[PDB]
């Protein structure tokens, strides 16, 4: 967990303008967080970038998990292998606001972070799921008490997050 280049937002929340995949390769963290859907079908955001960097090992593992356990609940999580990127991957499902799911479930989603002392993580629901990224950062800051290192790839979004925080 050797995190460098992060801006301190609060006592336990840090942020960097970086690709979460490149951070995982540099830091080799204990836990990397995936912004997942309930079926762990890894799509066009963080999930697909993580999966591609595991040369699809993550998706094969995820498919087997889902065949046994069924879908996650919105706001829920599961711990699977981090493969070559981390010791563990915490797959967390934020609400899909674009499909009408309750934004209030973003609190429950971030509560999953508290089971791990330190995490490399993205802003949940703030991309393909359509939540306000500024709001997602606020919920993270208010909800997570363990040490979270947030990686935000889009510099325009990063600058707006830091400015309004
Ligand atoms: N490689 C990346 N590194 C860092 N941040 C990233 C990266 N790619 C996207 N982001 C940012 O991470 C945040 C989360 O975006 P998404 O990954 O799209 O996550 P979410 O909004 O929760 O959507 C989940 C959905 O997207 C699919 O990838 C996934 O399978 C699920 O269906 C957003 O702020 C987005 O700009």
């Amino acid at each position: 967990n050797s995190f460098s280049g992060y801006l301190k937002l609060t006592d336990n929340v840090y942020i960097k303008n970086a690709d979460i995949v490149e951070e995982a390769k540099k830091v080799k963290p204990t836990v990397v967080v995936n912004a997942a859907n309930v079926y762990l079908k890894h799509g066009g955001g963080v999930a697909g970038a993580l999966n591609k960097a595991t040369n699809n090992a993550m998706q094969v593992e995820s498919d087997d998990y889902i065949a046994t356990n069924g879908p996650l609940k919105v706001g829920g999580s599961c711990v699977l292998s981090g493969h070559n990127l981390a010791k563990h991957c915490l797959h967390v499902v934020g609400p899909n606001v674009n499909k009408g799911e309750d934004i209030q479930l973003l609190k429950s989603a971030y509560e999953n972070f508290n089971q791990h002392e330190v995490l490399l993580a993205p802003l949940l629901s703030a991309g393909i799921f359509g939540a306000d990224p500024i709001h997602s950062l606020r919920v993270c800051v208010d909800t997570v008490r363990t040490n979270v290192y947030l990686a935000v790839f889009d510099k325009n979004l990063y600058d707006k997050l830091v400015s309004s925080f």
